[PDB]
């Protein structure tokens, strides 16, 4: 679950690429609890993981 949403008003949001840049800092709704990810196209926050 990491796309720009709130059930709780809107249903739904959205964010542009211009507004991640070198951070790419987790958000919320600036009303609510809901708490999103900012990510353009991929839907996801990363891991970083090694195997
Ligand atoms: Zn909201």
């Amino acid at each position: 679950m990491a796309r720009f949403v709130c059930d709780s008003c809107r249903a739904q949001y959205m964010i542009s690429d211009d507004k991640i840049g070198p951070k790419g800092v987790k958000v919320r709704c600036k009303k609510c609890g809901h708490t999103i990810t900012v990510r353009p196209a991929g839907a996801l926050e990363h891991h970083h993981h090694h195997h």
